[PDB]
């Protein structure tokens, strides 16, 4: 019997096999829960790369900007799952902010229908999916979503990172509404992962200096991290998330779990 | 002399005398500065209220969602201070969210069309406004917007809550592009206000139950104050907006000031 | 096969059955750890209390203030587990202030060789332990402490507060000596638990006031709390820790965890 | 007229002309405040030192770790500022932590008896100072004490650290206190300041990794500070000093403000 043995768990976010939600669906499943994935736009793709999980899992198109894919997400999950039976966990693992918003384009030089795409996706969407599933989760159940600790500003992130301290408090309303279903609501803030679009950003796909900020803050965050960090492993970021889908961090919500070798804790 | 003696400061967010950037006007006048004020749709009543100001100040039409009025400010400003002039303080005391996004209206109902207008007047308009002002704007100047400290979730502010939380990660980002300029960003976190439109929802503007959670609110925050809180004087926050606008806290920026009471170091 | 199966922990501050410590050992061995306990002065009743655990459990005595106990501590555990094992997992629950510290006695009227005595015994000993039982731990073990909120003052708790903030900075630095071992330092912040010394206090041991002080700030808490909170419950503290000590959290280290219902989530 | 014109103020923390409290000083006579100074241990090189300053001031013997030093504090400051007449503030600027407790000297081998007498010097005596004189303290005053943010762990600062956080927590409860008498407390949290000690210790004083790491941490923060950072210049974190000690930040109590150049709001 594993962690999340027979959990109902909905994960969004998967693209590649980079992608963070992948691991986190990988260990997910071999902790024993079953899964539905939610995908966007390609899913041709989608459906190719999750047919390398361990095991198959149901696949729903879901843009978070759809209203109408949100209005029918809670029908389409119970067609997949069966009458009668309701979710245990939610991943929201799904961000998004335009080239304007991020690298060597400047900051004051992204206009604000750029921004408010990036933060409708990056943070609003956090509560769209909560509203559409909490109907259909049960008590003890628990909704994660992935941050990256924007209390303090960087280089080249930019608006992303003003989307995640929206994401911030998002949470910690949600964590409100969530707990009359009996429902918790965190954040895992991860260390920097090397997804697909990461390795572009570093090989300066955002510009070169953008590109070179990006290598130096990932290369200062293994140096502060007393027990390391591996960008290039996003396993421990995915075990950290199915630790807050299972039952034991049972009094914890509206909070942020840092998954980021202890980085954050230390100055140098 | 005063504090703030032949600084020229632009001061937005007058809409009535309550208003908590009438104040910082009032007190920067009576401290030697000489003011240009910005007002938004309302402008003869905005001029007939400043009219009571200790001494005279020009009036510009602002409304921060209008890319024309951004793009000709600092001609604006220009032509009323003199060419070769500059700004030594920009005031940005301005927040907006749709009655969707606040009140007894369900966290989740608030359609993302209306708070993405709350996010763009109240969180990105102080980097837009930066942006067009800190060409004008001389070194050793300063830059200031209101906040409401957003770090714990509240009821009825909701998605207010989550567009303060945009903005000081914004202040953060701004003061990156200040320094350049030589110039100092900073947000005042204020305890409540009772503004006309706070005395209205408190009134039950936005329901019932919301009006009862903010006077509850209001009221503890006198309670857990070491020094007490007044939500009807402003002048300590308008003292602290000036003391941010001289040269007395020249090594603070990309920082938040708080003017609460002690409120927020205060559990119980 | 449980959460710890086969590991190896060493368990801290049972001294009635009320001890967050008790529940701690007790949910640990219900996942399969193999304990070793250490108990403070009274050790014929803690041998009493201890044996209603699941399973047996050799115990050691440990003061932690006194420099002897601390030194033979390590070979001592090694007798009681076996030459070529290891510990895999360290639980500090441990905390004392002296009176004067504490209830209506006035702040400043605290003596500091009474705040030392309590620094030591709450602070300090999360540092010497771990000196002690690092040499003997495996790599990818786990040091959990026990930490009460005290970013913001409150009644009562006094000296006991400015205790717990050292702690959270001590535990900072012991992350970075524990890290070259592998192994993680985390405390986790817990609710209120009615202990015994907790109801006494209540009940009035520390002054009316006091009691009357702590009374209302445990109501907030459950008030405040989007899951709710149970003082009387110790469980899902017992739980989190036990998260800590497994391999699921293996990213978090110089943390806190909150165990919290998310009660400092919220403001009201 | 200065910004503190006619104000009494009673400065501890002088020793060299590059300490700290000596640009405090120096900046609150050149804003029209009457001081009165207390020093440790070397009465004669204090003396001669603050002969430099631009007025005269009184010399107060105080040794905070003398309770009879403490218990004469008030009398001897009523004699030199003369019966009827109060303080309006108070500044400490004291600072010690053993060698034991720093440096490349390991963390753990700092014995308590050390750590404690750190803590008793920098920490406990913010409250046995205001104890001793909130008695003749004027409303509307002001404690201030200086800080180095000590909220994530760093290298060589150690224990140091440590108490820093400490005071931090008593420096929220002095708060409380002060607050009956109408008195505000908060500490400035400067940044790296080249004192006599600080640049033996970069000399290698405490070992040579220690130098080594303290050299790169001041270099980062000049990088990352938005404005920069000049740690042979105080009269900065001064001015900071003496803008709480005026009546311009009236409603901040229990805080810490940053004279840091902002470097603590960015990460690179
Ligand atoms: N270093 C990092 O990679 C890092 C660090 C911390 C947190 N995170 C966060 O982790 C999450 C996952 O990102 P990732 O790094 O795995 O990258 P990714 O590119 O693999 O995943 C991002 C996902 O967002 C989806 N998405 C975008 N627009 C969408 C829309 N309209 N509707 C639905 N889904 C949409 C994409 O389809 C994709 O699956 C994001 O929130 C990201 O901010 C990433
Ligand atoms: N309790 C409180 O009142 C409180 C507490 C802390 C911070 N604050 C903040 O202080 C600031 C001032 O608000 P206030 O309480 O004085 O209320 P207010 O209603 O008097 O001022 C708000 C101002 O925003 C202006 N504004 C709205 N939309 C605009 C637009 N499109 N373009 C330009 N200006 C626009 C309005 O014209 C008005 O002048 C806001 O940021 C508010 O969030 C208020
Ligand atoms: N509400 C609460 O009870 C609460 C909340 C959060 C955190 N905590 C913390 O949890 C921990 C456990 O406390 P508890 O509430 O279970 O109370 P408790 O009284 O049951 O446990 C405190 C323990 O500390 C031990 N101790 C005291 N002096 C010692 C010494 N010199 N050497 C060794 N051990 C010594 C005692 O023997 C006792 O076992 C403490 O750190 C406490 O601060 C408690
Ligand atoms: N980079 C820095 O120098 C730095 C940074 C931030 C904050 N600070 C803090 O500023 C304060 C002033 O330190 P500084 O850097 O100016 O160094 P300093 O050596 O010039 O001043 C330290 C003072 O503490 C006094 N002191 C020590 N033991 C005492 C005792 N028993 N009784 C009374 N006074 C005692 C010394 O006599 C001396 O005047 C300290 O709190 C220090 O931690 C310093
Ligand atoms: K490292
Ligand atoms: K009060
Ligand atoms: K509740
Ligand atoms: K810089």
């Amino acid at each position: 019997a594993g962690l999340l043995e027979g959990k109902r768990i909905l994960v969004s976010g998967i693209i590649t096999d980079s992608s963070i939600a992948f691991h986190i669906a990988r260990v997910a499943q071999e902790q024993g829960a079953q899964l539905v994935l939610t995908g966007f736009d390609r899913l041709r793709l989608i459906q190719r790369i999750t047919d390398r999980l361990p095991e198959k899992a149901p696949l729903l198109e879901l843009d978070v900007q759809n209203d109408e894919h949100l209005a029918t997400l809670a029908d389409r999950v119970v067609e997949v799952i069966g009458e009668g039976n309701k979710l245990d966990g939610l991943v929201h693992s799904i961000g998004f902010m335009p080239q304007s918003g991020m690298g060597i384009n400047p900051f004051f030089d992204a206009p604000y229908e750029d921004v408010s795409k990036g933060i409708h996706i990056s943070a609003y969407s956090y509560a769209s999916m909560a509203k559409a599933l909490l109907p259909i989760m049960n008590r003890g159940g628990s909704i994660v979503g992935m941050d990256f600790d924007p209390s303090r500003a960087m280089p080249a992130y930019n608006w992303m990172t003003v989307a995640k301290s929206a994401l911030e408090s998002v949470n910690r309303f949600v964590a409100r509404e969530a707990g009359k279903y009996g429902v918790r609501s965190n954040l895992v803030a991860a260390g920097p992962i090397r997804t697909l679009a990461m390795a572009a950003i570093v090989g300066g796909a955002l510009g070169e200096e953008a590109g070179a900020q990006i290598q130096l803050l990932e290369e200062g965050w293994d140096q502060r991290a007393p027990i390391g960090w591996n960008m290039k492993d996003p396993t421990p970021v995915a075990k950290t998330v199915c630790a807050l889908l299972s039952e034991w961090l049972p009094a914890t919500t509206g909070d942020i779990i840092f998954a980021d070798g202890g980085a954050h804790t230390q100055l140098l």
